[PDB]
């Protein structure tokens, strides 16, 4: 067949890949993208299209505008299971007409001088002496099945991870999703029969009977569009997540015309620490195929920008010693792990927590205020649960007469606290690796024993 050599080959356009391809570009390198989907329907896959504004100034990724942006966000209501109590956090955020926004990454990206393949499909690795060499694809468009050899490849494949899970079984970037490690989301997008009061304030619904191991949410596109769906743990033996959704929307979406659906779907959610290496010989993996989601509030579309503004960094750095070992291209998880990754960690024992507390827990947490705005946010930015914080919480714990898990919150944020600073001292060579994942492992089936 016909061989083609390219520096860096990128496998998945969505934003993950297409924000890794937007900060390679332009800097002395032969890069290639491809895509299984068409152009037109490029980064369609399910999701709440909520992205925070914040991502796109620290990475220098352009803003979402035109059609791109269906809504501004200026907040997020959190509602209580009972709905007694309604949090609110101020913050913008952009509601992404999220294709739209996605293919101008691409065709910007596309202008600086990398080439893009849509109906391109990844099929077989390319594992030569050890070592990443690049793919075998397969054009469609033009029935072509070309072999590309390249020095990295960006594993982006979404949660399907099609890719890097047809490597060797001995690779550590071969590492497998756990079921309970995971949500199923689905999500609809439908017009309301009246205006939607505070439009531009996110919904988001605790309840662990609607939606257990995760939650409802309400998310406004305009005055009168809406995107509402759930997420639920996964592996825990739930029934499927439409009958979910089927039994509760009217609960949480009574205003939606039913008649006018839009779109409709879901997919799987990564909510755990990232992969303990997202790069290996001759690969690097972000995206949700490197578990770079938020396992608490399930947001990894900023996060995904943020692992391919760092694989950028990484590569850019290999070429520049002339190494594409893991040790070469180790500063991606250097990068990232101090950019997200620590607070991941952090956050999935929280999240293993969260998951765990009945409704009544956090009826009562949310009604007396155990923690306030001040510090909730600062939780979901940092992923530090400040000790102060939490001996703020438990004076207020301390008042509740019936058994409760709640009462284990120092313990948690001690355990945050000890998983922080263990990702923040990160294995410096992929000889420390093995050692350090073992450490991790530690901690979490530990903090796993001390939630019974
Ligand atoms: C229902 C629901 C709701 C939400 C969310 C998810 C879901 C399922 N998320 C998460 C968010 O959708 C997700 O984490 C990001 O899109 C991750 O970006 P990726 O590009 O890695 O994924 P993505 O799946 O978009 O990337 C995969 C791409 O690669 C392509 N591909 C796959 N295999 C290939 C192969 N072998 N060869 C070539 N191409 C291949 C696919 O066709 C696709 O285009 C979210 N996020 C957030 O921050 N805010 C939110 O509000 C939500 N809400």
């Amino acid at each position: 067949m016909k061989e083609l050599k390219y520096d860096v080959l990128i496998i998945g356009g969505g934003f993950a890949g297409s924000s890794a391809a937007y900060q390679l570009s332009r800097r002395g390198l032969k890069i290639l993208l491809v895509d299984s989907k068409p152009w037109n329907r490029i980064g369609d896959k399910p999701c709440g299209d909520a992205v925070s504004k914040a991502h796109f100034d620290k990475l220098g990724m352009p803003y979402p505008k035109g059609e791109e942006l269906e809504n501004k966000i200026n907040g997020i209501k959190l509602y209580s299971p009972d709905m007694q109590t309604v949090w609110t956090v101020n913050g913008e955020g952009f509601e992404l007409n999220a294709p739209l926004y996605n293919q101008r990454v691409l065709k910007e990206a596309q202008d600086r001088g990398v080439e893009i393949w849509d109906l391109t499909t990844a099929m077989k690795p390319i594992f030569e002496d050890g070592y990443v060499k690049g793919a075998v694809l397969f054009n469609r468009r033009t029935n072509e099945e070309l072999t590309v050899y390249s020095k990295v490849v960006v594993e982006a494949t979404g949660y399907s991870r099609s890719f890097r899970s047809k490597l060797p079984p001995e690779l550590p970037i071969t590492e497998d999703l756990d079921d309970k490690d995971a949500d199923v989301a689905y999500r609809e997008v439908l017009l309301t029969k009246e205006d939607i009061e505070d439009h531009d304030y996110l919904r988001i619904f605790f309840d662990q009977e609607t939606s257990p191991g995760g939650y409802w949410w309400y998310f406004p596109k305009g005055k009168n569009k809406v995107n509402v769906g759930l997420g639920i743990q996964g592996g825990m033996g739930y029934p499927s997540i439409h009958e979910y959704y089927k039994k509760y929307l009217d609960k949480y979406a009574p205003d939606v015309d039913k008649s006018k659906l839009l779109v409709k779907g879901g997919a799987l959610v990564p909510t755990r620490r990232p992969l303990y290496t997202m790069a290996w010989n001759g690969i690097i993996v972000i995206g949700d195929s490197g578990f770079t989601v938020n396992p608490v509030h399930g947001g990894g579309k900023g996060s995904a920008m943020i692992s391919g503004y760092c694989a950028a960094k990484a590569i850019l750095s290999a070429f520049e010693t002339g190494d594409f070992s893991a040790s070469g291209l180790w500063d991606m998880n250097i990068c990232y792990v101090n950019e997200y990754g620590a607070k991941q960690a952090s956050l999935d024992i929280f999240r293993r927590f969260l998951q765990k507390l009945s409704n009544d827990d956090i009826n009562y947490g949310m009604k007396k205020k155990i923690i306030k705005e001040e510090d909730l946010l600062e939780a979901s930015e940092k992923g530090d649960l400040h000790l102060s914080v939490a001996d703020k919480a438990m004076r207020v714990i301390s008042g509740l007469g019936r058994p409760s898990l709640l009462f284990k919150l120092k313990a948690v944020a001690e355990s945050m606290k000890k998983i922080k600073e263990l990702y923040l001292n990160y294995p410096r060579s992929p000889s420390s690796l093995g050692s350090w994942r073992r450490e991790v492992d530690n901690v979490l089936t530990e903090f796993n024993k001390s939630l019974s």
